């Protein structure tokens, strides 16, 4: 079970929610659309609060008691509403990949054991019939020993929907379309992938594709190579081994939702890989 908090707790272990960013003296880690992200001081212990959208609430509640990974954020309580997680000292992939705020690039080494985490927490999740529905790199966290854990089940599923939800530039046709589907989740984590092999976001409006899903059709029609897209932050990678993991990436991009392969055949795959 978690713990129940109450309200004034929690306000204290955020110097009364201190929206002011980290950087500056404060205790704001950042924002989505659903609420602000805490740091907060639990007797010594670093936690995430996050102060929020009651149906995410308790989606995310509902996942979380019935979800235990190794690969997946933990939760540990809950409260205006606010949900307590461990603290990920080495943020998002997606920060981790950006270098933000002067951390040091990730290593091919590194990225292939966060492929490998990430796959075991989606693989997990699908065993226990639950789609994330928004597998992307800002909801990988990364743990002291940069172990990769899946964040953010408040859009979790336990089928078609008339609230398209989910991120555009990770999205599968289908997802686009209203399907709910764990296949949509394979085709997010081709995008996942493929921003691990770049270092590139999966979107940019300063870009030729834009969209780096496309970036699969530039090398299928030989305009470009994987090799051309190898991110230049790395000294350790191996054309067999990003060959290997662009391989999978590819696979779990196809158009066609019953051509992907499954999260056990992901799974398999990126142990091969290794
Ligand atoms: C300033 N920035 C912004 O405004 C946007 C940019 C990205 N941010 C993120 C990093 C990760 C962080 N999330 C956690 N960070 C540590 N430990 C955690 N445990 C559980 C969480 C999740 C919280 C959400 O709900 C799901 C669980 C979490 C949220 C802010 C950092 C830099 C940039």
């Amino acid at each position: 079970r978690f713990h129940s908090f109450s309200f004034y707790e929690l306000k204290n272990v955020t110097n009364n929610f201190d929206e002011r960013p980290i950087s500056v003296g404060g205790n704001k880690m950042g924002e989505g659309g659903f609420g602000v992200v805490y740091k907060g001081y639990v007797n010594n212990t670093t936690v995430a609060v996050k102060k929020l959208l009651k149906q995410q609430f308790d989606q995310e509640i509902k996942v979380m008691a019935k979800c235990q990974h190794e690969n997946l954020v933990e939760l540990l309580g809950f409260s205006d509403l606010c949900l307590v997680y461990v603290y990920m000292p080495n943020g998002s992939l997606l920060d981790r990949l950006s270098c933000l705020d002067g951390t040091p690039p990730l290593s091919w080494h590194m990225r292939c054991k966060i492929a490998q985490g990430a796959a075991n927490g989606i693989n997990f999740l699908h065993e226990n019939h639950h789609i994330h529905r928004d597998i992307k790199s800002a909801n990988i966290l990364l743990d002291e020993a940069f172990t990769a854990k899946i964040s953010d089940f408040g859009l979790a599923r336990a089928v078609m929907t008339s609230r398209i939800v989910g991120t555009t530039a990770y999205m599968a046709p289908e997802a686009l379309r209203g399907e709910i589907t764990p296949k949509s989740d394979i085709y997010s984590f081709g995008v996942v992938l493929l921003e691990i092999i770049t270092g590139l976001p999966a979107v940019d409006e300063h870009r030729e594709p834009q969209l780096l899903l496309d970036i699969k059709e530039e090398i299928e029609d030989e305009e470009k190579t994987i090799e051309d897209y190898i991110d230049k932050k790395m000294n350790d990678a191996d054309s067999t081994s990003v060959e290997a993991m662009y391989s999978v990436a590819s696979q779990c991009l196809h158009e066609k939702k019953n051509k992907r392969p499954d999260i056990k055949k992901v799974q398999q795959l990126l142990q091969e890989m290794t």
